[PDB]
């Protein structure tokens, strides 16, 4: 544990995980439009920004209205985001802390939670049960959270570029002129035997039903954190659009921001059939490819778990069944 | 080497696997009729392209599990007769006989990481006949300061995030460089020819039939350059790379010619230095294995940048 809890005080303290937060232009803009958006709850009210890195969220906050902002931050980031707050003339209205929000000490209770705490999977390492802790704490009664829920989406796939690798070997003589491929099989075992999540990239071409959304987090219920040590989950039906072989499963997640539309909120996706994001999707290959058909029947349940080993690592239990084929489970964690 | 994901790799890398057909299929005059190993055979392409050559026996060893995929790879392609892969370790393998030629694709990131050179060095003593042929046959080892794009555009990011979003992160920018420049990790990245900041210095040459090799490269392989720079830039440091060479045909990793997966190896400076056209850089690189683990490579880095004094970093990958 105190070699982990020192392993993400050094990744957190480096600035490559920071450029690619704030990189990724889809995440960054989101969360700046769902917080200005939010003027009307935050003029003249105070924020909490669980895990703020080099504060910018924070800073969209006062740029919203925000009379104070508590920028909480448990890395050596927090030095940058210091000096980063002290550089826009923010300093007065933000107030970076460092340390983990669980022992932070602020002044008062906010009227506001902001925090970007996602992670690959939505739940592998991520910060949800600090935002959890925090709303407990120094969340006002009725106040607001930012974002304020989450999603999970499940679909089949037909993974093109798994797809390519497979068929590689086929290939092969083609361009040199050495038949290889008797490789093939392997290759499948290789690629599709094992039990880890893959956090790949997919289009929406590799997209083979409706996506379904299994479950939903609504972070200001209180026991939201007894929900996930025993499990985020659900089940799910879909019909296949045509003819592919299925690899397996694209899990993906949304954050809603409140505010605005009360029946169109603002939402950052992290779909295949939305613009990338450098959360990628979780991919769930089966043990080998399973031919299917338009209109091939495939149901299932998928539940988002703490590993046994570390809490904070994700697992993650299929059950499923494709037509006709008899109930299979698999058995996944993220590497 | 059990897994599929690095031979893959391998093969996917074109201009790698295209230099080796060539160096292999070119030479069917030394080959013809003559006897080959293939040490490390992975997969056994390089033993069915020496076939091709007109070898007429190939040895394939492979120590790890992918001999059996190599096994039916040869009997797939109807060579059984001539290509006979042979499982286990090249150093306690024992082959019917002493061979005309080696073939072996043994590389690492910075030609020495992680590499099966001195596997190749222990075939050649002791199965290769006097003068066989080798392929490649040696590698040369480059040197050449750099100034990199990327790493440019990645410390100058943060000062674009007023732009992008309306916050101003400009004071990140020292953070970044620190971050970035001031570890002792070699980095293995690929560069343009926009990147060379001076023409390249072969700085070492090895070569696979000596005997004391194995030895020399315990004590490290490397030596002096010196070279002046094209023009006004930050100096970021140097890139290492190399070329291997086949009798009569060369296999090269710089950044000036066709990308391969062995990329370069960057050996970044603490942070940048001004440099103009001419300023005169010298120096030593040296290539080690590191001590807790000879496997792993070091490089030592002496370097004096024009009037500077002279400079030591030392990096491990
Ligand atoms: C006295 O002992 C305790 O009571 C205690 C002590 C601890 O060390 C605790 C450590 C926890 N977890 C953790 O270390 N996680 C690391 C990976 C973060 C996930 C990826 N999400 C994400 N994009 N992060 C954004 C930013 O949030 C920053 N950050 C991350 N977590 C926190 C946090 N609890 N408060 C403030 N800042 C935080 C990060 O540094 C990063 O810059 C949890 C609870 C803890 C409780
Ligand atoms: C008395 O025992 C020893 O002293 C000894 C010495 C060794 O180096 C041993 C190495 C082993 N395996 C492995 O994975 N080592 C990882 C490093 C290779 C990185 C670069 N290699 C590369 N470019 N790939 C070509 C292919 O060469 C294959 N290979 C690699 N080495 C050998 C070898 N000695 N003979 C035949 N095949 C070999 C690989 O499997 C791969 O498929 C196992 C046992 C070994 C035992």
């Amino acid at each position: 544990k105190s070699e982990r809890d020192q392993l993400y005080y050094e990744c957190y303290s480096d600035v490559s995980v920071h450029e690619e937060m704030i990189a990724d232009q889809v995440r960054t803009e989101a969360y700046r439009l769902g917080i200005l958006k939010n003027w009307a709850a935050l003029r003249g009210k105070t924020v909490l920004d669980v895990g703020a890195g080099t504060g910018i969220l924070s800073i969209f906050c006062a740029q919203a209205g925000a009379r104070r902002v508590y920028a909480v931050e448990a890395s050596a980031i927090w030095q940058q985001a210091r000096e980063v707050v002290r550089l826009n003339g923010l300093e007065d209205r933000v107030h970076v802390l460092p340390g983990p929000v669980e022992t932070v000490e602020l002044p008062e209770r906010v009227d506001a939670i902001v925090s970007e705490w996602m992670g690959y999977g939505l739940l592998h390492e991520s910060m949800l049960s600090s935002v959890l802790h925090a709303r407990t704490k120094w969340l006002k009664e009725g106040g607001l959270l930012l974002p304020a829920s989450a999603e999970l989406f499940v679909a089949p796939i037909s993974d093109q570029m798994l797809e390519w690798r497979l068929g590689f070997w086929s290939q092969v003589k083609q361009h040199y002129g050495v038949d290889m491929s008797c490789m093939e099989s392997f290759a499948t075992r290789c690629l599709m035997g094992h039990s880890e999540i893959v956090v790949q990239d997919l289009s929406g071409e590799d997209v083979l039903a409706r996506p379904q959304r299994f479950a939903q987090l609504e972070l200001a219920r209180a026991g939201l954190e007894q929900e996930l040590e025993a499990g985020v989950g659900g089940r799910f039906r879909c019909s296949c659009y045509g003819s592919a072989p299925l690899h397996g499963f694209a899990v993906w997640f949304q954050v809603t921001f409140p505010g605005g539309d009360s029946e169109k909120p603002l939402v950052l996706s992290t779909s295949p059939l939305h613009p990338a994001t450098h959360w990628k999707q979780a991919l769930l290959y089966l043990n080998e490819p399973v031919p299917v058909e338009q209109d091939t029947d495939i149901s299932g349940e998928i539940t988002l778990l703490p590993s046994p080993d570390n809490p904070r690592r994700l697992r993650i239990l299929l059950r499923y069944k494709v037509g006709d084929h008899e109930e299979k489970t698999k058995d996944f964690a993220m590497e």
